[PDB]
């Protein structure tokens, strides 16, 4: 049983040219790479290499009209950057971007490749920028190409078109991107937890709601799990993991599970204000390795607080390379009401929930 891991450098050149100190930092990749040297993890892994994705595979999920505007920011002058970026919510572009967002989908393709031929049984991309919030048609929080939704299609399309997809999206905000690019579809299931706040917390739309539950013949295959009113953490993410993400996903059986790894729900993240600790990642991903005979791709989304995100995700990778889950307040009321909302409105589409 071999783990993979996929990171390259040169991936850290897309920064961000007015505001250098923005927490999208280059050194969120090379952190947690010397972090998983420093536990000697590192050696312990299969070394994937990266590759650049190519606009045939953007095309899987992406618009040629998209495709080719973000294509073109690899020549454009810094005014050209800047009204560009100014364009979306919450991006910022370099001349850089276009092709660390292609390496970061490359690398995660190559991941997927690995696994789904039996070369590892499982993986982690250490990957910028993010992907989740990127739609069919425009780039939106720090993200360009949606690399999840990406590596799905890819992976279905190195197998077959129904090959069976779980999401599961902890990042600590809604993947937008990825629910609408799936939203229709019942190859792909999409769990997301996150923050919600009534429609109030990033990217503020009650498309996040958990009534949200699909469109066609996608119905039932988008559980998405707000969280509101507290500052949720590892007894939070137990319950849902308990009474929602596993009985869904083990009636799914999934034939590959893709992680949108954010670690920005951490204990010290600047930005999501939850406190789900290392060990609390290390317990999910553990849970998440009974599905698809163990066949699960860790992907890097959000996550701005350098140690804690080394930390985090240099512990699922321990949990990847099959080692023994470390030991974990009361659970929080408002996370009952939550997880019992999800409940209610996906008991018609899953009998292990009645
Ligand atoms: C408006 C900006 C100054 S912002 O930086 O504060 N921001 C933009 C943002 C977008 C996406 C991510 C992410 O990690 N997605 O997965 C993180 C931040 C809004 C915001 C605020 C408070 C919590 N969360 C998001
Ligand atoms: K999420
Ligand atoms: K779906
Ligand atoms: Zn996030």
């Amino acid at each position: 049983p071999i783990t993979g891991l996929v990171y390259d450098q040169r991936m850290m050149l897309h920064h961000n040219m007015w505001d250098s100190h923005h927490p999208e930092l280059p050194q969120r990749i090379s952190r947690i790479f010397s972090r998983h040297e420093e536990l000697r993890l590192l050696s312990r892994c299969h070394r994937i290499p990266a590759r650049l994705a190519t606009e045939e595979e953007l095309a899987l999920c992406h618009s040629s009209k998209h495709i080719s505007i973000i294509k073109s920011s690899e020549h454009m002058k810094p005014r050209d950057l800047n009204r560009l970026g100014d364009e979306y919510n919450s991006i910022f572009i370099s001349n850089e971007s276009y092709t660390c967002a292609l390496l970061a989908a490359g690398s995660c393709f190559n991941s997927a490749q690995a696994i789904l031929t039996g070369q590892v049984r499982n993986a982690v991309a250490i990957v910028r920028p993010p992907g989740h919030h990127a739609e069919k048609d425009t780039a939106c929080g720090f993200c360009f190409f949606n690399t999840a939704a990406l590596t799905a299609r890819y992976a279905q399309s190195i197998t077959r078109e129904s090959l069976r997809v779980l999401i599961v999206d902890w990042d600590v905000h809604h993947g937008n991107g990825t629910q609408h690019i799936f939203e229709e579809d019942d190859s792909v299931l999409y769990i997301s937890l996150h923050r919600y706040e009534d429609g109030a917390f990033f990217p503020n739309s009650e498309d996040a709601n958990y009534d949200k539950v699909g469109l066609g013949k996608g119905r039932g295959y988008n559980v998405n799990i707000p969280w509101n009113g507290g500052k949720m953490g590892d007894p939070e993410y137990m319950a849902a993991f308990h009474h929602l993400v596993m009985p869904i996903a083990r009636e799914f059986a999934p034939e590959l599970v893709l992680v949108s790894a954010g670690f920005d729900a951490a204990r010290g993240d600047p930005l999501g204000g939850f406190q789900v600790t290392p060990e609390g990642y290390a317990h999910l991903t553990h849970q998440l390795m009974s599905l698809a005979a163990g066949r699960v791709l860790i992907i890097l989304e959000g996550g701005y607080n350098l140690t804690s995100i080394s930390e985090s995700m240099s512990m699922c990778t321990s949990m990847l390379l099959g080692d023994s889950p470390p030991s974990l307040t009361p659970l929080k009321t408002s996370a009952t009401v939550s997880i019992n909302n999800v409940l209610r409105a996906h008991a018609p589409f899953w009998s292990s929930l009645r």
